[PDB]
């Protein structure tokens, strides 16, 4: 699974698209800057991204949130400080590195499957679930397809929150809110961390970024 990406909480929200010929003539190249208005049903979101020439960053911000903005990427390129740097010195702001609690790595793993499609119908494309624990270590595997019957036994836009984690305690005695949670893992698509999420693909769900956006807010 090819793609590691790291979250930074950012103080203000920017508007990108007035600094980036700056960066263009700093990287030398033409840097590719996408935007896009986004709405996750349940708020709205504006959806930066940026390709430099595998390294990439996205950003999502919100007027209305304490903490108006994030950015993540993936890559290994040299270059990824160069840009972190260059929003520092260009912009003034404070920008910390982001690390999920438990609870957070839970809704996360809902927002890596769970979507809405135009007609307002929960969908869900569901994965074989592994969930690491790390006390000296274990794993606890549920196949996708039980996944899929264990859910729609359930009502949904919470499955690992309101089905998977609930039938798990039910059937097994085993309470995953009381044990020290590491990693979950969805088979070809996604590991979510404390620190990182590792993607399949080269991004991540908007869902997923906006999940991330409001768990780093104060209060």
């Amino acid at each position: 699974m090819p793609y590691t990406w790291k979250f930074l909480g950012i103080s203000k929200q920017l508007s990108l698209e007035n600094g980036i010929a700056k960066l263009n003539q700093l990287l030398n190249l033409e840097v590719d800057l996408d935007i896009q208005t986004i709405r996750v049903p349940s708020d709205e979101y504006i959806r930066y991204e940026m390709r430099l020439d595998y390294s990439k960053f996205i950003f999502l911000g919100n007027s209305k949130m304490e903490v108006p903005m994030f950015l993540c990427y993936c890559g290994t390129d040299n270059r990824n400080e160069v840009v972190l740097q260059w929003l520092k010195a260009e912009y003034g702001v404070i920008m910390w590195p982001i690390k999920f609690e438990q609870k957070t790595m839970i809704k996360l793993a809902d927002a890596s499957i769970v979507h809405v499609t135009k007609e307002n119908i929960e969908q869900i494309t569901w994965f074989s679930s592994k969930l690491y624990f790390e006390p000296r270590q274990f794993s606890i595997e549920i196949p996708r397809e039980s996944c899929e019957g264990l859910a729609l036994g359930y009502g949904t836009m919470h499955p690992y929150n309101d089905a998977i984690v609930p039938y798990i305690y039910n059937e097994t005695g085993m309470a995953v809110e009381r044990l020290p949670l590491t990693s979950v893992i969805l088979a070809g698509h996604t590991k979510i961390m404390r620190e990182s999420i590792v993607t399949s693909t080269r991004s991540l769900r908007n869902r997923v970024l906006a999940v991330v956006l409001q768990s780093i807010q104060f209060t």
